[PDB]
């Protein structure tokens, strides 16, 4: 059995009984994430050992624990107790969603802000929000969520149209109280609906659209063996799943003539963290670490055929631990099929008479995820010519607030007193290099200009130069769109036909990262979203860019003290980490459901291969 | 009849009638250019004027003339004889192909040249090139091409595989006189070839590709009446087609409720350069004007169905002339058709229990084009949401060299002796903005990054600044990836619901402009280049952003001279011309025939829209 399969429903299960039986898991220990660690280096030959990493909270106030088990064996390998106080809180559990709002229903600071606003609190939605690291000394060591109010009229109509302004709450999760109820000043509650199901919003709906049927006659041209095994037009892979991170990319290789070569070893996001960009104390705290703190993984869509996912789709149904180690399939969680991608490569030559055109595909892997008011789709793209591409779909409802009378520096206006606030969506790819196997090395790459003169006579020459990262103390890289800059991973012992070494070229969006000042709780939290590229020598241990325990964890954690170690990773086993991000400034039009914005990032061949890999395409049918 | 109706044979035969009843189409006349021009601003009521332009070369050595006739009227507008020493030699001839090797073919020192290497003159390929302006007086005024060789093997060869370098050649093509043959040194002729249909190079094609079947069983929902006019779901526009730039888009307008509201009055690509970066005095000269020089729309393939162009397709198949005024049919030119487009928006909602998805779709209107060696596909979308996007599919065979055994700082091996030089493929879109009407304005937006402190307490805070362009002369900008800078074109007269001004955002892709030194030919050749974006005041003659005559012109022309006008453009019939560029540095993946890569832009709604403008989308069948 492939020692990358996906956890099985028996493996979850067996989890539980181990640590069980070990008294870890009695009856006030709740599950906060459990997922299984990749196999470790060179342990390919022989001999399985499936761990499993969990995360437990005790709801009774004890120490939350780290605990690694071997479902192989049916053993503890190791069990810590946390200084949650130092490490940070663990991630939020979906049990507390509700326990905001419910602490707060009977809370009297709660209900005096609400009743100056004739708001009835059974109306009144509170989102259950990281509360980040700031200056509130009672807080450090405690399980802290922060709400924010938003107005529902009816049970089927969209909270987001109403946010309460003025007015945030702080609980303690554990202890079941409410520790501070700030009321700033009253604001309107925006009046309008946001219900876009509603006819009277919508207007009677569109009869143009005639239907498009995408079919594939004799099937998909990928196979899935092994449950989670893919072959597909000479890649080959593994998809996992991890309630972190989401899916996970495993052994991206592409079978050149008669040799498996790798690329990737290992893809995911590692990191996604929305900022918020408002000054106002009812908002300045708001960072949501979509992947660190609520674990994108757990809240995936069953993805629906023919409205989520059209074509001839191929689904996983992974499985993850709910918060007492039961295992939970999430249904049609992963949606895998090929598309047509037009023109591959095309030339009409006069001399020699021959027109030629190739048509391309690429392999599509993806989920979609809802984490409160956002919807994000993840999707991995593999294509003919051996391009691997990332690209995110941000959608969903923007975050509210009111929008001032005076306006705002830093708030668009939706809706007639209706705000929502600049924000980030920033996100981190981990891809662990293997390209043609682990010796690699990364070099910037960046356009040079040449100056005319003795040489360069008609002062039309540019070249490029490549500058090798040789330890981590210098692979912390900015972007810089103007000089072309892109960072090429290549094998410097792994040379093709024309002795030049293999590599793959990053080619980055050149987005803004994070704006933040850099003296911010934010930036120090989440320090990677502050430049472009960072290289680490690979570490089993180091999985996030962000530290294991993101929420209120103090900062520091993470790729700043990784790279501290200035390890060498030149020609050496090492991990890309490219930070990419949205930055959001919302129009009208993202009102009341936002249409689809994309980011995302890609890698080209670039002198992988001995000449194109696509020669081998034939003329279509 | 709609003004913006295509060129019929008609009127092309009507063409050459009045201007052989003129005088000015004799036997030793050569249409270079034909087009209709645009009807003129507030023609809308009433009465039809179909005018054409066209350029007329003479192969006796008398002057070409610039005429514009009425085919409405059977009249001459104007004809005016052009000093082309001063403005410019006329477009390349599709006839002066073929001369360039003809008249090389019997020289003595091209026989020279060829026999010290040993290749038979009749095997031997001169692909000919523009000349563009450099130190050779005897030019000045005179029609000249140049010339590389390329060995062809056998008639099913690509030479581009065997370049003779050290070896040029420029010809005078009216006197049909050698000028100069320039034989640096000798270098060997790559010796592989690069025939990718040869099961030898090849390899046994893949049976692994299993069909994609995409149908539309009630056919698409764009409509097509009056020739070139498209509705589709709320987009409306015309379709136009010039032999100079390809597909135009005319009159692209939003059905808004019960409105039509202008976005775009023109849109087009006005010009595209290749320029080359490599030193060496064999190419140091070389800069294809693919569009001003050699007509992009003349060498418009016919796209083959399945294969060229899937799924539902309505093709218009546009007529432009040949050189004597006879009127020629492009057969499936132009494909047009509407795809799906993944997610539009979707939330699945906790609190109100509604779950929603909608999926996008996009329309697509494109062509392909062939110059010499390069294939271009330029691709415009409409997407349900509003945003308008264009896209060029770089493809075809790369231009050779021979790689020097030194290697080379400018130019990349691809095969044992074979080079490929360094090189950009640059555009310019040029956009005639019609947001809400022609009253418009352009503001540069960047995101502000603020400092903690006082009123931003926790430095989370940020913010954008927009910057009205108000003259030409402040209207020259580049890009600025790091501050997230784009280009919103307004309406400061049409204000949404929210009181604030309708726009659309020029969303760049931000790649490095041009590279040559800023004394170089190039760079006043192709000024546009240099920058990223312009804006004018529209004026129905400032049409490309070279000028009007760019073969061997000596520089200046056009965007340049036109801004030095520095007039009003804060709300004012404006034109927005958007440069953008591949660079690229030649990857052994190219060779033999290359992938596609791509390039472009889009624009996006800025509170255009009262709300999103697809809340009418029906969930999908
Ligand atoms: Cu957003
Ligand atoms: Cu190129």
């Amino acid at each position: 059995a492939s020692p990358f399969r996906l956890a099985s429903a028996g493996e979850i299960s067996e989890v539980q009984g181990i640590l069980r039986t070990a008294g870890l898991l009695g009856p006030e220990k709740r599950i906060a994430y459990l997922g299984v660690l990749d196999p470790a280096r060179g342990a390919g030959s022989e001999a399985e050992d499936r761990r499993f990493r969990v995360f437990i909270h005790d709801v009774s106030g004890a120490r939350p624990q780290e605990v690694t088990v071997s479902v192989t064996n049916g053993t503890v390998i190791s069990a810590v107790e946390l200084d949650t106080a130092a490490t940070g809180e663990l991630p939020v559990l979906e049990e507390e969603f509700e326990v905001v709002e419910q602490l707060l229903a009977t809370d009297e600071r709660w209900l005096k802000a609400l009743a100056a606003r004739n708001l009835d609190v059974s109306k009144v939605r509170v989102a259950p929000l990281s509360a980040g690291v700031f200056e509130y000394a009672e807080e450090r060591g405690r399980r802290i969520l922060r709400g924010l109010a938003f107005v529902q009229d009816f049970p089927e109509d969209s909270a987001w149209a109403h946010p309460v302004d003025g007015l945030v709450a702080y609980v303690d999760v554990v202890s079941k109280e409410v520790t501070r109820v700030i009321d700033t000043g009253v604001f309107p509650v925006p009046a309008e609906h946001g219900n876009y199901t509603d006819p009277e919003l919508t207007g009677p709906l569109r009869t143009t659209q005639k239907p498009i049927s995408i079919t594939q006659p004799e099937g998909p041209s990928f196979t899935v063996t092994g449950g989670n095994h893919i072959e597909w037009e000479k890649w080959s892979l593994d998809v996992g799943f991890d309630v972190r991170e989401g899916v996970v990319l495993h052994n991206i290789a592409f079978r050149d003539g008669d040799r498996l070569r790798p690329i990737i070893n290992r893809a995911s996001i590692a990191e996604m963290v929305v900022p918020y960009g408002d000054p106002s104390p009812i908002r300045s705290w708001q960072n949501y670490f979509d992947t660190g703190e609520y674990l994108v993984g757990q809240y995936a869509n069953s993805l629906e055929l023919g409205c989520d996912c059209l074509g001839d789709i191929t689904y996983l149904s992974p499985v993850i631990s709910d918060a007492f180690g039961n295992p939970r399939e999430i249904r049609n969680g992963i949606c895998m099929h090929e598309e047509d991608w037009g023109i591959l490569a095309k030339h009409s030559d006069l001399w020699s008479g021959i027109n030629y055109t190739r048509r391309n595909r690429r392999m599509v892997i993806s989920f979609f995820t809802t984490i409160g008011n956002y919807d994000y789709g993840f999707y991995w793209y593999l294509y003919l010519d051996g391009t691997i591409e990332f690209e995110a779909k941000a959608t969903g409802v923007v975050f509210t607030s009111a929008f001032p009378e005076g306006g705002s520096d830093n708030i668009s206006q939706l809706a007639p007193g209706l705000g929502a606030p600049f924000h980030q969506h920033i996100f981190s790819a981990r891809l662990d290099m293997a390209i043609d196997g682990f010796t690699n090395r990364v070099e910037e790459e960046d356009v040079v200009r040449q100056t005319m003169g003795p040489g360069n006579e008609r002062g039309n020459a540019f070249s490029r130069k490549r500058t090798v990262l040789t330890r981590e103390s210098e692979a912390v890289r900015e972007a810089d769109a103007r000089t072309g800059r892109t960072w090429i991973i290549s094998n410097p012992e792994s040379k093709n036909r024309l002795n030049e070494p293999v590599g793959y070229k990053l080619h980055a969006h050149n987005q803004p990262t994070l704006l933040a000042d850099p003296g911010s709780s934010i930036a120090r939290r989440a320090a990677f979203a502050t430049k472009d590229l960072w290289v680490t020598r690979y570490a089993d241990d180091e999985r996030y860019p962000t530290g294991d325990f993101v929420n209120q964890h103090s900062g520091g954690a993470g790729l700043p003290s990784y790279i501290a170690q200035d390890r060498d990773i030149d020609g050496q086993d090492i991990v890309v980490w490219h930070t990419f991000g949205l930055t959001h400034f919302p129009r009208v039009e993202d009102w009341p459901i936002m249409p689809v914005d994309t980011v995302g990032f890609k890698l080209r061949p670039e002198g992988f291969f001995d000449r194109s890999p696509v020669l081998d395409v034939p003329a279509n049918p």
